[PDB]
């Protein structure tokens, strides 16, 4: 939409297992999120070492497999939603019983900055996923600006909503080469993030056709072109649909002498792939869930899925 400010949840049917397989969490911001949870109506199940800490991880890969594995191995669950991101799900994968996870009924599993690595490596294993908030931003101390604060919450409800089938679409912007219609998979997410499993078991699955969407935050410019170069030299990027840039937040210009836009201007047409911008989806206030894996199309100024 613009996007829509409707922050109504839909019902969740079912359970939600809680996971933390990247970094870890704090004890006030956690309990903050069940409340909310609570709230909403949502039951839930909490993953039993989602307090460890192995450094700035949330416990070590044993830990967090264990929980991973637990979330498909229980009946009554619904959907899968990682608390944090931030950095590790990557080491998850060498261990992890991909078996397991396709033996269970379906449940998408949800997340955003680091969780894209898994997001990626369920679409490769037939896995429903979304890019989406992680569960603890229910738990965050509010945003001092009411209208960002209400964006926030506009993006968590975005994943029941999802979940229910009820939004369709976010807005974009084309930006460069062709305006045709492009058709195909949603992939992607964090740039950071999946240029650092390029050359690994868990690089980005990315078959012909799809729309790559890409997001970051925190970099320099320059980190930002050597992690798109690694990410598009690594995959088949000349017969990707499109790619379709979420926010870059807190990635200041400092004075670099070609803008952003510029320069994932040259990327795309080098490729010839259009790219489009301005998706709702990223590090910022606005992280508007989408279906991971799934087709959607991009078409004027919107992303539609069905
Ligand atoms: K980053
Ligand atoms: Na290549």
């Amino acid at each position: 939409s613009r996007p829509s400010s409707d922050q109504t949840w839909q019902p969740i049917d079912g359970r939600v297992a809680l996971i933390a397989p990247a970094s870890a969490i704090a004890t006030d911001v956690l309990e903050a999120t069940l409340r909310q949870l609570e709230v909403h109506g949502v039951d839930y199940h909490l993953g039993r070492h989602v307090e460890a800490r192995y450094r700035y991880l949330a416990g070590t890969v044993e830990q967090r497999l264990e929980d991973l594995h637990n979330a498909f191995d229980m009946p009554d669950i619904t959907a899968v939603w990682c608390l944090r991101g931030g950095y590790g799900c990557g080491q998850l994968l060498p261990g992890l019983d991909w078996g397991r996870l396709q033996a269970a009924s379906p449940r998408p599993l949800i997340g955003f900055s680091d969780i894209s690595v898994l997001l990626s490596a369920f679409h490769r294993h037939g896995l429903p996923a979304i890019h989406g908030p992680v569960a603890t931003g229910l738990g965050l101390s509010p945003l001092s600006a009411p209208r960002e604060q209400q964006e926030r919450l506009a993006s968590l409800a975005s994943v029941s909503r999802l979940l229910a089938g009820i939004d369709h679409e976010l807005p974009v912007q084309h930006l460069g080469g062709h305006k045709q219609r492009v058709e195909g998979a949603l992939i992607g997410g964090n740039l950071t993030a999946l240029a650092c499993m390029a050359g690994t078991l868990g690089g980005l699955h990315a078959p012909a056709g799809s729309i790559l969407v890409l997001e970051d935050v925190g970099e320099p410019y320059y980190r930002l072109e050597r992690s798109l170069w690694q990410l598009l030299e690594s995959i088949d990027a000349r017969q990707l649909g499109a790619i379709c840039l979420g926010s870059f937040t807190d990635c200041p210009r400092k004075e670099v002498a070609h803008s952003l836009e510029r320069i994932f201007g040259e990327y795309a047409a080098a490729i010839e792939v259009p790219l489009y911008h301005h998706l709702p989806s990223g590090h910022g206030a606005q992280n508007r869930a989408w279906p991971y894996g799934k087709t959607a199309v991009l078409e004027g100024n919107r992303l539609r899925w069905g």
